[PDB]
């Protein structure tokens, strides 16, 4: 609806975005000569994120809501 703005801030994030952001940071540790683009990796992380349970996904859902609520106390109230 309205993410990129000229002066206003941007939208919020989510747990699905932190998954590829945290899974990509743990790739260079064992992938110095490997091209892991977003699709070449987001395709594999989706197979695990879709099978992951609430016991593991909770670690990403708690980090996404922490920033998602911060946007409510920025332009409104």
């Amino acid at each position: 609806m309205g993410k990129g703005d000229p002066n206003k801030p941007r939208g919020k994030m989510s747990s699905y975005a932190f998954f590829v952001q945290t899974s990509r940071e743990e790739h260079k540790k064992k992938h110095p000569d490997s091209s892991v683009n977003f699709a070449e990796f987001s395709k594999k992380c989706s197979e695990r994120w879709k099978t992951m349970s609430a016991k593991e996904k909770s670690k990403f859902e708690d980090m996404a809501k922490s920033d998602k609520a911060r946007y409510d106390r920025e332009m409104k109230n």
